[PDB]
């Protein structure tokens, strides 16, 4: 009898079996009451939530695979999950729960936001499912939370064109977007109107964020559009004035950013890339050479900032994010067009960004100047991103 | 008479006088697993072999017929189209269960060996055959000292974050090594607890018979459940792991995604195909551009906590020791590597402090020379590396 | 993919033994090296020069009789020459080297050329055209 820490209840007893959502749903609340941040349900041992980081569980009891597949039905979009984990189809969405006992908000309800992952795993010569869901913030974070300028942001809102933010997967780009999207309806910005988000895992929502000009609504891409493609097809149908489109990955996603573009909105892109020269090379990358050089005039035409960002820990302890940026006016762009040759924008931009951006060198200077990061940070920020 | 295999005397059976059945096969197999078996290979031209101690032993001089094999075959097979099948130019690989009926686990029922069969096409006198080789797949995880290594310097191997590799040529030995290291946490109380990934080629070692009190492990197989190792990392950020067993560092893009594992919260547990630490060092430095290769290798030294190169050297005795050399970063190390002017003698400066203050292969050598486990010679091979 | 997979099978631990369609090692090298793009050119040339042990030209020359013999060039690729070929700073060279080494510590096809015309197995003509292989 050996066994992980088992939390002292709030409300409920633990089922028999997990059959019902709402069984589910109730241990979701149980674990909260005792502020729990993530849940793992794998199927060798009893649901277990990480509590101050350290893993529990309700009961001794551990579950059948029977009861793994109702909750991956349960938490994920999707029925029959388990045929799209053999598909190698990655599985991350969201899942809400609304707290039982009258908890209301200022306004009139009090829910719950998770980020559900479910990942193929190998239990006893079978292949299963373990279930993820991090709770994540549900509203997004003002500026200064996120150490964010309203002046810059303001210079990353044009009426039309592509703005990108860069980085690696844990930087948080998302959370960036959020609250500048939170800004932009909430504040008067060159950008108002009909504002659409498309997202994989919808992260943030914006239902209780008011605004005076402004209406968003947001899809979630797996699950109510099948493909970033389609849900921005369906973009110009709708008469949006921003569209938060996924990241731009591939030739046809980039495609649908020139368009989006074209057609006279703002483009909010992510990016996976360490820096702004990075993101170009990346996306002029995409396209054949036969297309590339029109690839690369529309890419520098429709481009009207550009955004890296990572997350270094800081003198703290805790982590910021040092952003690097160029903003692209009439005259970088067209600076950017007139070269000798346009292999080279990489490279140009590269220069530009040290001429008349934002590098990365001068964020690690000026937070380090102010004490926020160590030295050996800054060198690092220095050396690359 | 014939130049003949080696053939080591029974246990517990008489050599059948022809492979009649799959129960004398089995009673082969496990007379073979007597002489703990590695691996054990059918093919028609010879008598079975296995691999005991690394080398090739044949129980009988007699050797099969093709009719013996086809049986075998299709036996280990499962299924009758086996050479149709084989002509069919699909690959067959699949898993072959053999239970000695006397031995009994620690708790657990009936005591069972599992094999990887693959049927692979041979061509002899003239034509078509089916090999046949069945890999043993390791059994539980060993204890520590089972496998040569102390509590205190697996202790040194369980850091709170950063990166813990093992570096070697063979995969056997890197799994070993790493899944005792893990089931070791599992069983103390370590810095490293609670949600525990491992991204594996072949799941070789389980965990379904280790109690933790405080922490979970799930893994995940290598081609068929993530198609990636990049995918399977990519998802690895979004399931709250506490330890990441990445698999093999090779590529720049795996080395960077361990860099951002690390640079989360969390340990990561990297194997290396190269010889020693400096070898490590200067294999993962070879990943990354001049110009990018600054920030890499201050990436590379803050991120990393301890490296072990390992080998398999003979003792004098007739078996196999792995010599273990490794450093541990400590802050001091790490300090001294980031004092570097040049920041490319850092692999030569690597050799030195581990010469100074980790365990050299010469050192190894020393010590397994001093007791009775090595001879000279193999002591300065050992030593040579 | 090949030559990667040449690379995996042996750091997993195992001899591999490999042809290759070039003149010489030089021209082995150069050749291998050439099928890795800029970006990933470094982690080949390290790679290739970690993986390889050996590396054995051969050709079929005339024999003062009439048949043939094969001349080969061979450099064996020791801890030694392996620590010399990764820390040339430019692995533009790395190719160029290797000839260089081989030159100096292998069995060139000048050196196999003048060693097969000392045993007379070899006429002055064919010495020529081996030596400049």
């Amino acid at each position: 009898l050996h066994l992980p820490i088992l939390e002292f209840k709030t409300e409920y007893r633990y089922p028999s079996t997990f059959e019902h959502e709402a069984q589910f749903k109730d241990t979701v609340l149980e674990f909260l009451a005792h502020e729990a941040s993530d849940i793992i349900i794998k199927q060798g041992v009893a649901i277990s939530a990480k509590v101050k980081g350290t893993l529990c569980t309700l009961s001794t009891r551990t579950l059948n695979f029977n009861e793994i597949e109702r909750i991956a039905l349960w938490a994920s979009g999707s029925s029959s999950v388990l045929t799209e984990l053999a598909s190698k189809k990655l599985i991350n969405t969201r899942y809400e729960v609304f707290h039982p006992t009258k908890l209301t908000t200022g306004g009139q309800k009090q829910r719950f936001g998770y980020r559900v992952n479910i990942s193929p795993v190998y239990i006893q010569g079978k292949t299963t499912a373990e279930i993820v869901m991090r709770s994540i913030p549900l509203d997004p974070l003002p500026l200064a939370d996120i150490g964010l300028s309203p002046e810059l942001v303001n210079q990353m809102c044009p009426d039309n064109g592509i703005v990108m933010v860069a980085g690696k997967t844990s930087s948080g780009k998302s959370t960036t977007f959020s609250s500048i999207i939170r800004y932009i309806m909430e504040n008067d910005t060159p950008i108002k109107g009909h504002l659409l988000t498309h997202e994989d895992p919808i992260e943030f929502v914006y239902d209780n964020i008011k605004s005076a000009h402004s209406i968003i609504a947001q899809s979630q891409i797996p699950e109510q559009f099948s493909s970033f493609a389609i849900a921005n097809q369906e973009a110009l149908r709708r008469t949006p004035n921003l569209i938060m489109i996924g990241e731009l990955r591939d030739k046809q996603s980039i495609e649908s950013a020139f368009e989006a573009a074209n057609t006279g909105h703002p483009v909010f892109a992510t990016v996976h890339s360490q820096n702004c020269s990075a993101v170009m090379r990346r996306l002029i990358s995409r396209f054949d050479e036969s297309v590339r050089g029109a690839a690369i005039y529309d890419l520098v035409e429709t481009t009207r900032f550009i955004m890296a960002q990572t997350l270094v820990r800081k003198t703290d302890g805790n982590l910021v994010a040092a952003r690097e940026y160029l903003n692209f006016t009439t005259d970088i762009r067209e600076q950017l067009l007139s070269l000798s040759d346009m292999g080279k924008v990489a490279s140009e931009v590269r220069r530009l960004v040290d001429e008349f951006g934002h590098p990365f060198s001068l964020e690690a200077e000026r937070l380090h100047s102010d004490g926020i990061i160590d030295g050996h940070v800054a060198k690092r920020l220095s050396m690359m991103s």
